[PDB]
């Protein structure tokens, strides 16, 4: 059956990144559910692990690693085997009382740390991904915008000429330092605390750098205390998230007002806008509002996470709340949705242009020509443009039919002297995309200057993908090593023991 | 006269530490006083620039140098001359209209950016400083805790035994993750973003990097949109704090049960307690207290920052909400008071072990013994292990009583069958402090872990030290180079031009 | 098979309030599957309103009546039907176009509120239900324990006697609040914008007061504005339950506090204990934290709120965050379970009486009996009695074995001279029981104090629940008049037109 | 000297209310110096009901509440004396020993609680009479705008057409609520917890009803624990804060975007804009932007307050974070100027109109009327009239030049069928004025239903402030019973006695 949302000016279908929004909340995972097969993974290196230490025999193994098989394939469709203590009873029931000896040495303490620790570290891998897919469609949109001229605002009112791609390059930084922050927690996250058991190590002789290589973690939470007690690395993925989904609430924002009926600077894809149900006129920002609202919403785990920390000692406790599934889902969602906003957004080129040219953006330039041609200081100059602009706007003069003689009036209104100053002069000083070429210093608006942050960025893109591709592969040769030293195992047994 | 508070069992004087608490609030600037002289330093670093770049003459910038100084004098004393416009229009009344020169290229937007990060720069290394002076009481109190039996908890029950020195050296890897928080905090704080103006840049041929450069900034905030419209680093900021006050807090509770009149195995310094004007007998926790309300507190900056940040477009807004000074400080005073906490904190180290011998904490060796000793598996195990206790507490028998007949009984009760271990296993198992030995591998309480634990941290915090000395002397050289360079100008044009 | 975390001290199973802590995560709706029915409630009020009106014929009436059942029931298995057009969109594809005559003056935007608000109305009910429950379950427990005395604790220090049954009905004197928060929030929730359509009314001639009679609403959202942008209702229901669950918390801390292997003056009933996978000894407070961490998660939805509100304009908004079904559902499991923790609490009331007597508690009473017997002032009492304590804790001297010897010594020491008071005097200043008979006042331990604050909680809870039975009829009175109503139009249209 | 902001387009003066957002944060009082005087308060209610018990003779009354007001006045400019240990201190070394007999049967655990009590009272007294002023603002300018057509907003598009007058009575609604919220809390923070002493109440004869009588209060806290570990109030004065100033950061919001200089239908007075020190052309919505500040910035008490409650036992706690003056001060001082800006807001009727009546907001009534006059279902209606839209768009038809002939093609592409409808059909469907008339029922835009909503709101705001009146009379009468009271006492025994 037909999107029966798609009708009026909601033509064809949502695009996919839109669809996003709309199915994650039902599709999420329980934290139970989406951290099981890691935990599972955790079960065969650690059983490995107990191999080579001797504290299990490749018999043992064998028979624990094949039971672990068995009980995976059960738990597929029986959720109630997904927590540690059922699945262990379903693979003694599986294998026998052997199952038992795949939890020496170890804890629910340690074991959950860690599978949340693996599930968040992949999930940030995921994060990392979909950020530098946000960041390449920013750059690559900004590449095409050199000469989109248009207003910055600040405050919500126009503040100076600059263009398209000048804007988006300031996403581009936005983006480029949050995925330091991400790429700085991962370096926390991924750090093994398998081995604290409780909370105070074991007795038995672990190899805790062994297990924790098997899993693809680049280092240890040494302090068994700390491996279990830890949680900072969640506040953190949590503020991440938030602050980065912030950055992200205000550009769906800016670009919901300019693309309100009033602005109509910039107009969403068809496919990343939707319609109501009574009003026909209606192109409705949906895809923006929805990311806002997964902004906004993500405040929710970093209060409730660091809320809890604050509520106990440095100890394991059963009280402290989790960054969950859903809530990392709809930050994708998000991110995507925005990608493919930003990639198709269409400016009004020419509207863009009118208001830089017409709604008086172009002051500023106007009082350094003064300040520059006839030596007056800057607060002196100011206090005639502006009295250029209430003159103007009572009059009905946009600013560029601003002229010598409107100038020289304020400037006798303001001073009782006139300014020396050429038509030319005035002229040159409001044209809008002289306004851009002049601002050619280092991030600044000129053309040239946005086409060097935009080879800088381009150059970083390349890192950022670098760095995740090396991430990725890391955890992917782990995998294979531990799911070959398990085959290993059984086969051994199997056929020659 | 005496401190009132100092009677009955709160004798002698409040800790220097202790009384920071009491004296943060009142004695806090607001963020307009804190950043005001941070503004003056900018006035002269950018006025320094556009004399080496030539838009003002080395007269006029002498001129506007020396007012500089003279309204900021006016300023020390009169708290209207503190924000931007005010303190032009003085220095304007001071010197003439060249005062309106220093403006050239500028804006209050990057200036108040600008200002603030050197505000925050300050605080930050202010903030590293503390954190490594807390760190290192906690390490140098671990290194005399190495033999300091006791127990840790879980889900505030008692656990396993460690020792005094493994706990507190899980708070050591605790604030070494906060402080690379706080130092890669301070790489994105350390950017300039002067020279954005406005938003977009200017015209006028600034060099942006010698203003950052005189002002002590690592490099540029590029973007100009970023540079005015970037507030990350605030919620970054603000971030850090709170979750490295959630782990102060844990601590603070920890220490608070423990000194507890019912678990009484640690006493605080008497000048770090209070007492009650009612209640003779109170020994009040008063600077934990005090100390987790600061940490509670610091959630309410990050949501207020947050929330703004969700609330606007990516641009300068005047509704974005700050990190204000009385926030940070509030940190500083927990920080201290805490470390002083710490230094002199009274262990019961007899009732400490008292615990760990007698509360059943040791019940997981006497488990482990029996996998090991007997190979049955670990769950078989536990459930005698179970019934051991629960005999235990029913007939009033402590751990460390019980012996090789409850065990066998134990094993008989649950299993039908005896178990083939000696008295001696038992007494080995059960005995607190082989527990603690045993536990010898990576981040475990044995006091060779430990101990290797802490030579770690003590190299770490050696170029902790490092890296704030050179971090404080970079700012102290550039300021010092400022200062040099605004005396060159203003001597050179009273005495040659 | 068995509860596989029934091991050890984990005996028998899980009391029923204690499983509901581990299932409502999963089992929870999603806000569209929990709202889904009360918009096919609103669909049938909308309808028989728009037949009252002449809008609609009863034979177009009928029509869509009997095609909202059959659509009701494809959508019990197709979720994709739960929303506004897909649902439209199937009921025209089963009776046809007079489907679309449904919607006549209406928009999704005050559907949606509305169907919002019967769904937190419902849920309010519901959450009320269960703070009455627990509220009696608190002061239930309470009229068994007037003379279980024992401390009561400030700044988690002991500090003067008590009974179980005074603490427990500070509990109730906060319930009885929260209850009138949830009430005085019930009657903003239940308040209809059913007619505001888009959010300006619409052309149609609709009674706005029939539509919200059949959904058994109490008034009306007036401004039509107000109808779809109102959302501080939502915004009220989740702060509520924040606060409330705040107290939860604290009760859970409190118990858990008593419940530690150093207090140990209270014990979780074992069908409220969880245990450790690896440390036999651990009778675990499960349902405590998971209780505590629903409270600390309740946070996130209120921020959440909030932000998104701060985040917009005073318009109808898809930015909204909602209050979702799993954060009322986490609520409600951690009422009941903490309603079932205090019903089968097991206080140790020898240990409670035992630290009354010995922990220095009755010191205030030495020293009011000090200055109502000498005259002296109270701060100089003070002053000797903590000298007392002082003394006794260093000689090892419990409190009920401080004598007529120990107060004139600790006189002289601190005052030069003697106290004119007898041995009895301080006998009966001291007996715990004495401490509690004397805090005769209002809401004071004394048992003929505490059992006044029983009767009257008594004939609140009465009050109470007739509130909620009256709420409750008057929403299933609107309900059955709703069926009834559709009913007559289907059957009056197939017999007779 | 001149405001030096008060440059360019920012003419005249500040508004006093504007200026009052500049001036709370460095004229707010600490919570010691706010809650001070109210402690004063206290001591001499104490005193007085300690002497009508015969606790005190009145010849020591008189002493003491003689030494109070000497103290007092000591502690006007010795800020260090508004703690009460100190303050106790000093009124002994004022009139000797018997200074300490004023805390017979008290604590600083119920006086802190009872003093903020007092402080958070008249706090928010205060703030329901600026939200009064708030509401007569917004219903004041309603009635001057039930002409003033424009269209309302949903999700930042032109929706349908109401007028200002319609749109401030949603905010009147909202306020109206808001009020019943401060009034709901007012009867729970109007309780007294004096009597419960530390947390159990005492043995000395205290009657709770007269002090509490005496300080103004309209009940008791009964349960002594619940006196002085309650803290809920707190909670949910922050919140009410909270969510009535994000409904003023939406109305803040909504006039922003009015006042773009895209929208342009809206323009701020002069007095409550700002200008830019770079800029000359900028006219600020500083007034709104710090409003907004405000709002979010009320986030964080909430945050704090309930963080601390959740992190600790149902006990006193020093570590529960509080309401801060400063905060409230914010609360006033963005109401006082959203009143003010609502007050002198400059509507463009013109444009307003324009709007209305050329950017497609008419277009549900153009459905409407096909549904109302050929009968066929809305959903088909819509399709039609969305198509009528794009094609208006696409060929730059205005919604006021929108004809038969478009109509007519637009139902033929979408139908293959005309639609038999007139030319007056059309043009009255599209005719903004008739869209408001047309919505007549309750809470809709047309100047009949607006007018019954102000004449329900003017009735509603007279009881308001009568409810003002009547809780500010019933204080400063107990004040004046509580002074006469403490003059009787001295003057009896300075001339009597
Ligand atoms: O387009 C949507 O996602 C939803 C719209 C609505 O329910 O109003
Ligand atoms: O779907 C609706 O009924 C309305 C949507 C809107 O407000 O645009
Ligand atoms: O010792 C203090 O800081 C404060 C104690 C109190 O006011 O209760
Ligand atoms: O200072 C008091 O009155 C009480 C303090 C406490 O609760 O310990
Ligand atoms: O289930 C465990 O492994 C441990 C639990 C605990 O810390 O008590
Ligand atoms: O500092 C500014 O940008 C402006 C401040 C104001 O007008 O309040
Ligand atoms: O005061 C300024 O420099 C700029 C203000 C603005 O962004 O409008
Ligand atoms: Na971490
Ligand atoms: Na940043
Ligand atoms: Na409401
Ligand atoms: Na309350």
């Amino acid at each position: 059956v037909p999107d029966a949302t798609r009708i009026g000016r909601a033509t064809g279908a949502k695009a996919p990144e839109f669809q996003e929004l709309y199915d994650f909340d039902a599709a999420a995972l329980t934290l139970t559910s989406a951290v099981f097969p890691y935990d599972s993974q955790i079960h065969r290196a650690h059983v490995v692990m107990l191999t080579e230490q001797g504290i299990l025999t490749v018999e043992e193994s064998a028979t624990i690693l094949s039971g672990l098989a068995q009980v995976d394939e059960l738990a597929a469709t029986d959720g109630s085997l997904r927590t540690y203590l059922p699945y262990e009873a379903a693979l003694k029931r599986t294998i026998g009382s052997v199952a038992g000896k795949m939890h020496i040495g170890r804890s629910r303490n340690d074991l959950a740390n860690a599978g949340k620790r693996m599930f968040l570290r992949d999930q940030l891998l995921r994060t990392i991904e979909a950020v530098i897919g946000y960041r390449e469609a920013v750059v690559h949109k900004a590449a095409d915008h050199l000469d989109t001229v248009m207003v910055v605002y600040t405050q919500r009112k126009e503040a100076q000429p600059i263009t398209l791609g000048h804007y988006l390059m300031a996403i581009s930084e936005n983006l480029a330092k949050n995925l330091d922050r991400y790429r700085e927690l991962y370096a926390r996250i991924n750090l093994c605390p398998l081995g604290a058991a409780a909370t105070a190590g074991t007795g038995w002789p672990l190899n805790r750098d062994r297990t924790s290589a098997l899993l693809g973690f680049d280092g240890l939470v040494v302090n068994s205390i700390e491996g279990v007690a830890g949680w900072d690395h969640v506040a953190e993925h949590a503020f991440v998230n938030a602050v980065f989904l912030s950055g992200l609430s205000r550009l769906a924002s800016e670009i919901q007002l300019w693309s309100t009926d009033e602005y109509q600077v910039a107009e969403l894809d068809a496919s990343f806008a939707g319609t109501s149900s009574i009003m026909p006129q209606k192109k409705n920002p949906m895809s923006l509002e929805r990311s806002r609202k997964a902004a906004f919403a993500a405040m929710g785990p970093l209060v409730g996470i660091l809320t809890s920390l604050n509520a106990i000692e440095y100890q394991m406790s059963a009280a402290r709340v989790e960054l969950e599934p859903r809530s990392i889902d709809a930050l994708i969602a998000a991110t995507h949705a925005m990608t493919g906003v930003v990639r198709t957004l269409h400016p009004n080129k020419e509207r863009m242009r009118q208001y830089a040219a017409e709604n008086y953006s172009t002051m500023t330039d106007l009082t350094d020509m003064l300040v520059r041609r006839v030596g007056i200081d800057y607060r002196e100059a100011h206090e005639i443009v502006a009295h250029v602009v209430i003159t103007a706007i009572e009059k009905g003069i946009k600013a560029n039919k601003i002229g010598l003689d409107l100038v020289q009036e304020a400037a006798v209104a303001q001073t009782g002297a006139g300014i020396n100053v050429s038509a030319d002069d005035i002229k040159d000083a409001l044209d809008p995309w002289q306004n851009v070429l002049r601002r050619e210093g280092k991030g600044m608006p000129a053309p040239m200057s946005v086409k060097a942050s935009i080879d800088d960025a381009m150059a970083e893109l390349h890192k950022d993908r670098a760095w995740l591709a090396n991430a990725t592969q890391a955890l992917a040769n782990a995998k294979q090593t531990l799911a070959d030293s398990v085959q290993q195992i059984i086969q051994t047994d199997r056929k020659y023991l």
